[PDB]
């Protein structure tokens, strides 16, 4: 369609229902999710999000960017580091795992960021958009299910304590994304680039699931 926002809800309609079909996210969904599993998780999570806050920092004040950087309403890496200290303890650094489907990742957003800035709009529109509104359903589920004691720490990346409102801000969004200005060309990697990232995320869910069944 006209808009880059209905285009890229339009053209990866498939690959989200793929990624709610993946093992891993179908177990999730039905509250059957592990702490083990939901360690691995956010561990992944926290490394995706250093790699593309990295890189947006990079990339903020281009014109291929600058128009959606939202900092203090969506930044995650102190959220996720506030949460793996209480998942995996005060030496969280030293033990979380960096597992080769979460370097894939890593390494397509390092990519990006430094060589293809114009598709760097793709990945935060999938992990922040996504997170957003899914994960908000996600995280009702995880806090049943994980049944974990009331020391108030585990899941801040839940909650975007500076958005106050998340249906207004992913208008706004949205919005702020129609006003790039790109070539036919670009539109067009840029939508392919989000498919990518939906991938990237199903291959995850795939190793975490085989690493979890043994
Ligand atoms: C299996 C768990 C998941 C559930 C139940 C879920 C649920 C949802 C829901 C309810 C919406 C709102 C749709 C709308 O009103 O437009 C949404 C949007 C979205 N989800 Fe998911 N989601 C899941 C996984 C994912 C994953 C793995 C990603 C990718 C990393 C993702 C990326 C997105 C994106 C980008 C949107 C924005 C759609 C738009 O452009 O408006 N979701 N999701």
């Amino acid at each position: 369609p006209q808009d880059l926002s209905e285009a890229l809800k339009e053209a990866t309609k498939e690959v989200h229902t793929q990624a709610e079909n993946a093992e891993f996210m179908r177990n999730f969904q039905k509250g059957q999710v592990t702490r083990d599993g939901f360690k691995l998780v956010m561990a992944s999570l926290y490394h995706i999000y250093v790699a593309l806050e990295e890189e947006i920092e990079r990339n903020k004040e281009s014109p291929v960017f600058a128009p959606v950087y939202f900092p203090e309403e969506l930044h995650r890496k102190a959220a996720l580091e506030q949460d793996l200290a209480f998942w995996y303890g005060p030496r969280w650094q030293e033990v979380i795992p960096y597992t080769p489907a979460m370097q894939r990742y890593v390494k397509r957003l390092h990519e990006v960021g430094r060589t293809e800035p114009e598709l760097l709009v793709a990945h935060a529109y999938t992990r922040y958009l996504g997170d957003l509104s899914g994960g908000q359903v996600l995280k009702k589920i995880a806090q049943k299910a994980l049944d974990l004691p009331s020391s108030g720490e585990g899941l801040a990346f839940f909650t975007f304590p500076n958005i106050a409102s998340a249906t207004k801000f992913k208008q706004l969004y949205r919005s702020r994304m129609n006003s790039l200005e790109m070539t036919p060309a670009v539109r067009q990697r840029v939508i392919e680039e989000a498919k990518t990232a939906f991938l990237l995320n199903i291959q995850l869910f795939e190793e975490l699931q085989e690493l979890l069944t043994h």
